[PDB]
């Protein structure tokens, strides 16, 4: 990228990682002492309605779980 704007994409992404593994156990502890993930802390956000959504649902369907 470049700049612009930003509408919940990279989330989008991130999650898909913690749920396939892709990424290391330790890289996501580390998502969070990222700016890019500051929004983890927060809850009363939009980009952060949608790692704890979006990981629900991507959580759910696909790996056995009942």
């Amino acid at each position: 990228g470049s700049s612009g704007s930003s509408g919940v994409g990279t989330i989008d992404q991130l999650v898909k990682r913690v749920i396939e593994g892709s990424l290391s156990p330790k890289e996501r502890t580390l998502l969070k002492e990222d700016p890019a993930y500051w929004f983890l802390s927060d809850e009363n956000s939009l980009e952060y309605k949608y790692y704890k959504l979006k990981l629900a649902e991507m959580q759910r369907s696909g790996p056995s779980s009942g």
